[PDB]
């Protein structure tokens, strides 16, 4: 028997309902959640590290002068400085004086940290959803399995095919363009290989980890050698990678909503809650019992001892029952207004049994159902004295689920009374056209 | 748990209340004074014989 039904994205609350199959005793069925990961589809751009400026020896033209080509490297500079007279240790070096010639050649490489720690770039594009979901139906036992989140595939876990619905909502915490620098993710635009501005992200860009071609500008230049002295100094603004790593906001596992975790190696976004997710079960026949097995009750009447508004379950009431024989069904409560705790119990010949239930009103009007047979319970909660708690709503909210009998018996009196109090005037205004017409004749 | 109330200022008599925790039984609550001293601050000034 397929079921089909609606399930809230959520993680630690359970879905709990009941098969009605025509002619066999209902069943419990029991859907929990335990991952929820969306993973995207990327693609590595560029990865990013701090930079390292080696410089050649240079060559002392003892009385001459050079010129250079321009030789393939990533911001690669040439000068040649004209004059320079240089003294080494042991006097001088040349003998021109005022007539000489040096290099000074420098060139940008990636520094050997690049390995360790850098700044991957990648593009986001919408790939594939799945999770995970415990299953128990009947008296076998909870077992779990993964399952694909679309409207396909099937997924056999147990002796039940069950086919995961897709999400009700598209909605993913990731941009067009993430960056990833370690265990942290961030949404940050990229520079795209193309440009670089010599200080702030892309000023050292290489296609991969040990890609022989890389893009780098750092407005490096070639100063003069000044008083007789062998050295090649230059001047380029600071790393780009070394100020992002200063001045960076949050990452997007602070920042992402509906509490989604973030994690790295395939890049998921795990246990969201965000939208709905629709379910379709094939229970098996073997599970399922002929009404002539089960157990008929009959004279319930259902009394609820202590409510408590708190969303622990705060909430017991006893129901005595009168049974035809000792046996196991399955109790649920149908509508939205308590779950229960406990899903089967242990039935006599009239006894009474206790069970644990989680409301947020006032008054509670729901109903539950025992071995096919229903019965009404009600009665009155009080808030809880506590402020704050470590543990999520067990229940739902309800737009009408704060109102309480004396604030419903006001608003029923200024709008019962108000709006009968104009019919009152409308047939005074109905009769006297009917006694001024009888006037006439 | 926290329970506040007000008691009378008389020593022999006890007074009795029940605490009532939610989802808990009721705890029999018994609070009797034995003493009750006012200590005013006071300074010798001169002694007299």
């Amino acid at each position: 028997y397929e079921h089909t039904a609606v399930m809230p994205n959520k993680v630690g609350i359970p879905y709990k309902a009941l098969v009605e199959r025509p002619g066999y005793a209902p069943v419990h069925l029991q859907i929990q959640l335990v991952n929820t990961r969306i993973i995207p589809s990327t693609n590595l751009e560029y990865i990013t590290c701090k930079y390292k400026t080696k410089v050649p020896s240079p060559v002392v033209k003892c009385c001459g002068a050079t010129q250079c080509t321009s030789k393939p490297h990533p911001d690669y500079q040439c000068q040649v400085f004209s004059g320079v007279y240089p003294f080494m240790w042991g006097g001088a070096y040349c003998f021109c004086d005022t007539e000489n010639t040096q290099m000074s050649e420098a060139y940008v490489e990636r520094s050997e940290e690049c390995s360790i720690d850098h700044a991957k770039a990648y593009k986001v594009h919408t790939g594939t959803v799945q999770a995970m979901v415990n299953i128990t139906y009947g008296s076998v036992s909870w077992r779990s399995a993964d399952v694909y989140v679309n409207g396909e595939t099937p997924a056999k876990i147990g002796d039940a095919k069950l086919i995961i619905g897709p999400l009700s909502s598209a909605w993913s915490p990731f941009d067009n363009k993430v960056v990833v620098y370690g265990h942290e993710v961030y949404n940050y635009d990229f520079p795209e290989y193309g440009t670089g501005k010599a200080g702030s992200f892309g000023d050292l860009q290489s296609r991969t980890s040990t890609s022989n071609d890389l893009y780098a500008n750092t407005n490096l230049k070639l100063q003069r050698p000044q008083a007789g002295i062998v050295h090649t100094p230059f001047t380029q603004v600071p790393s780009g990678f070394e100020r992002w790593k200063k001045d960076k906001g949050a990452p997007l596992n602070d920042v992402a909503p509906f509490g989604c975790s973030i994690a790295l190696e395939p890049l998921r976004a795990e246990n969201c809650a965000v939208g709905s997710i629709p379910i379709s079960i094939d229970i098996p026949d073997a599970a399922f019992t002929r009404i002539s097995e089960t157990p008929t009750v009959s004279d319930l009447e259902c009394k609820i001892t202590e409510c408590t508004y708190a969303f622990d379950f705060g909430g017991i009431a006893t129901v005595a029952y009168k049974s035809s024989k000792a046996g196991n069904c399955p109790i649920h409560s149908p509508s939205g207004v308590a779950v229960i705790k406990e899903n089967d119990v242990t039935l006599a010949e009239s006894g009474s049994f206790t069970f644990h239930f989680s409301t947020a009103n006032i008054h509670p009007a729901f109903k539950l159902q025992v071995c096919t047979s229903a019965v009404t319970c009600k009665g009155d909660c009080k808030p809880p004295k506590d402020h704050i708690v470590d543990y999520p709503a067990q229940h739902t909210e309800s737009f009408t689920s704060a109102i309480s009998a004396t604030a419903w018996s006001w608003i029923k009196v200024l709008v019962g009374g108000t709006s009968a109090f104009i019919v009152l005037g409308l047939i005074a205004t109905a009769v006297v056209a009917l006694v001024l017409f009888f006037h006439r004749h």
